[PDB]
């Protein structure tokens, strides 16, 4: 009884000032690198996406896994006023922890959190939802989802020409089917990105492909 996430969001709720989004990450990031490891895109990581986003200024960003709201907290906080998040998570309690943390950065009105898998949600996008095209894809949600959701994200019509997809973790734990298919594909011009798995001193990186059109 007491989780992980849990504790997390209790110490951003004791430590970080409400209404500051630097603040609920920086107490994140405190939070995991002294006391216990959590799988959140951390600060080396989540410096390289602050730099795309900041390139692409996306009005549509799509996001598979939302896990405590890390990234999400991070990317809602640089989106221009009328520019919206869609974030998809299979897991209530880790949604709800995310809903929290959210509403704890003052950024609950920028983000919509979709609730259920990915491989099901998707598909609904468009009717349920009223997604055109995506500008923005971040993939941060079981890693052998990465290929199967990204075709799938093609076969819906999601998107077009210029959509940049950001990969976390194609290192480690690595996502080499969706390397491989990227890369090898004339479809997406693939951009390599060297940095840390969060918290740790271990190699991993972030892949950004640029969907080209059919
Ligand atoms: N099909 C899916 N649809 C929606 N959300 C999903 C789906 N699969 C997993 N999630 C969500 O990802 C979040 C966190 N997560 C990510 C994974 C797969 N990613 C990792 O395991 C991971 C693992 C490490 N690691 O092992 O060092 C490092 C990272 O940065 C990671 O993202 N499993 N849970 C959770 O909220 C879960 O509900
Ligand atoms: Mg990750």
């Amino acid at each position: 009884g007491d989780t992980k996430e849990q504790r997390i969001l209790r110490y951003v709720q004791q430590n970080a000032k409400p209404g500051d989004p630097q603040s609920v990450l920086e107490a994140i990031d405190t939070y995991c690198t002294q006391k216990e490891w959590a799988m959140n895109v951390g600060d080396a990581k989540g410096q390289i996406m602050d730099a795309v986003i900041r390139e692409y200024s996306p009005s549509l960003v799509l996001e598979l896994g939302a896990y405590c709201g890390y990234s999400a907290v991070r990317m809602a906080r640089l989106l221009q006023p009328g520019a919206r998040l869609l974030t998809m998570e299979m897991n209530p309690d880790y949604a709800a922890i995310t809903q929290q943390m959210l509403n704890f950065a003052g950024l609950q009105d920028k983000v919509t959190i979709l609730n259920g898998a990915s491989q099901d949600l998707i598909p609904q996008l468009k009717k349920k939802y009223d997604v055109d095209t995506l500008d923005m894809v971040f993939l941060d949600h079981w890693k052998d989802r990465y290929l199967p959701d990204t075709l799938l994200l093609e076969k819906c019509g999601l998107l077009r020409k210029g959509t940049v997809l950001l990969a976390d973790n194609v290192i480690v734990p690595g996502t080499p089917d969706f390397l491989a298919y990227v890369r090898g594909s004339s479809s997406f011009e693939c951009t390599h990105y060297s940095s840390y798995l969060e918290y740790m001193k271990v190699v991993d990186g972030l892949e950004k492909a640029i969907y080209q059109g059919p």
